[PDB]
């Protein structure tokens, strides 16, 4: 695909992976970068570093403030108040300013803008943060938190409950939290009340409850989380940890009944000789239809459609695509057509798989489905590709220097065949290292160097009152936190249709190491 031909296809993320392959291969010229801007669906990471190499912005100020932007922090005083007033918007420039200019600039400003008062004169002294925290500036606090991370003092009840009503509040909770940095402040958020926060907020302000063993905090902080919590899946977990800190029976209960699937609910039931859940059997009769299954362009299009069809057009939908060529497109559909109500568990291109022992072929199928709910042109934000979203670089490492496949291009992980093979060959190298399916998930989204690192610590994943639980709550990224929760889940329900169960609660004892 030439640059022109990819310039009349739809702005989509396929689109944009193919112009970043130009990029990279340094086929796109000064010319032919000129209109590319608008030629772009996600202007953002890679991509627009790669362009930017070639065509630099030195773009974006409003024509408005443009004179504002010629001041430094020795001429500053010489600005008109408008001027004076945007450049004090950056901390870094208020930091740079000497103290008598903060002093006179602090005067000016003290009547229509005494948040701008509070930071000039918190940067005249030795510590501004604990300046900001004694004036109990909301906004002031958040801004030097965004400035530094360094900064780290007690708060008092009167201020942490303060906090939770600015929307800096949740990142800079859940920051801190996971990351275990600013103990003071972290000590602190034990006395924010409940009431004054709501959904993950409220959540990982009962995991901060338990990393210091105040267990009734923590029940109330995970319970507020249960009342509010949008998704249940997110419910289901603040539920979990109402249970094992309190072991009200009806929470058990209310846990083993839910509608979600997800580790936790599948734990309660085996506590309870709950049922397994019911899950789906799709076998369309239909063999194929026209849909080209290898197009990624073709895949952009439809996702969108399936993404904005009514409740009505989605049936349309499924009975175009209900066929044994486009089962994974018909489950999409359906998955979003019934409101995530029942569990699609589909098993396509088995063929490549059903020689792998049944433990094996759960992990893979466990992954797919996490990965790219088995779409075989499945292109991510960062251009992981297919079924088993391999990055360029691990497929072409696999591709090329260890299976030496003849004329091998990374496009190859759109084949099925291939996905399979290579996700197959990366799960051996990483369960070899790991063993247990939930750290091979972690590694496999974000690599065995920062699995290795959180393995090796004294306080992840060894033995404790509320372990495993309390170390997958703690994972130090998000991404990989939520994944390895999610594909655990489809693990246990693979290994279930497989006729190869095993109970949740042997994976969660092999977790604790010694
Ligand atoms: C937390 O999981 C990380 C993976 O998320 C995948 O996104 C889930 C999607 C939602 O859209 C339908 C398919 O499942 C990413 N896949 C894509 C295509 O973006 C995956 O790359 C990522 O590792």
């Amino acid at each position: 695909y030439s640059i022109e031909k990819l310039k009349k296809e739809e702005n989509s993320l396929a689109k944009d992976y193919y112009i970043y392959r130009l990029l990279e291969k340094n086929k796109i010229s000064k010319k032919d970068a000129q209109d590319l801007n608008s030629h772009i669906f996600r202007y953002i990471g890679k991509i627009k570093s790669e362009l930017e190499k070639i065509i630099p912005l030195k773009p974006y100020i409003n024509p408005k403030y443009a004179k504002c932007y010629t001041y430094t922090a020795n001429t500053i005083l010489d600005a008109n108040l408008t001027c004076q007033s945007v450049r004090l918007n950056s901390l870094v420039f208020i930091a740079s300013l000497n103290s008598k200019d903060r002093t006179t600039l602090a005067q000016t400003f003290k009547n229509q803008r005494p948040d701008l008062t509070n930071l000039l004169l918190a940067f005249n002294t030795s510590d501004p943060m604990s300046y900001i925290v004694q004036k109990e500036d909301i906004n002031g606090f958040f801004k030097l938190y965004n400035y530094s991370k360094k900064y780290d003092l007690d708060l008092n009840t009167s201020l942490v409950n303060k906090l939770p009503n600015h929307i800096g509040f949740k990142d800079f909770a859940q920051n801190i939290i996971i990351k275990k940095e600013n103990p003071k402040f972290r000590h602190s958020m034990l006395e924010i009340n409940p009431e004054n926060v709501s959904e993950d907020s409220a959540f990982y302000l009962g995991v901060n409850a338990l990393t210091y063993d105040k267990t009734e905090l923590a029940y109330d902080f995970f319970k507020k989380a249960a009342q509010s919590f949008k998704s249940q899946s997110n419910k289901d977990n603040a539920i979990f940890w109402m249970w094992l800190i309190k072991n009200n029976e009806e929470d058990l209960k209310t846990l083993s009944q839910s509608s979600s699937l997800n580790i936790y609910s599948l734990y309660a039931k085996e506590l309870t000789n709950t049922p397994f859940p019911k899950i789906e059997s799709l076998n369309p009769s239909k063999k194929k239809n026209n849909f080209n299954m290898q197009d990624p362009f073709a895949w952009q299009k439809i996702n969108k459609q399936i993404r904005d069809a009514n409740a009505s057009q989605l049936d349309v939908l499924a009975k175009e695509f209900d066929t044994q060529e486009t089962l994974p497109i018909y489950a999409y559909i359906l998955e979003r057509k019934n409101n995530f109500k029942k569990h699609y568990f589909i098993m396509p291109y088995y063929d490549n798989i059903k020689d792998y022992n049944k433990t094996r072929q759960a992990l893979i199928l466990a992954i797919a489905r996490q990965e790219s709910r088995f779409i075989p042109t499945a292109i991510s934000v960062s251009y992981a590709l297919g079924m088993m979203q391999f990055m360029p670089f691990l497929a072409n490492h696999i591709g090329e220097k260890e299976l030496k496949i003849p004329n091998f291009d990374q496009d190859f992980m759109f084949k099925p065949e291939i996905a399979y093979y290579f996700g197959n060959y990366h799960l051996n190298y990483l369960e070899s290292r790991l063993k247990s399916p939930l750290f091979v998930a972690y590694a496999y989204n974000g690599g065995i160097g920062f699995t290795n690192r959180m393995l090796a610590r004294n306080d992840m994943f060894k033995t404790g009152k509320f372990e495993p639980f309390l170390s997958m709550e703690l994972v130090p990224y998000q991404e990989s936190r939520i994944y390895g929760k999610k594909v655990l889940a489809n693990y246990i329900v693979y290994r279930h249709l497989l006729n190869d169960s095993i109970k949740i609660s042997d994976i969660f004892e092999n977790l604790i190491q010694n």
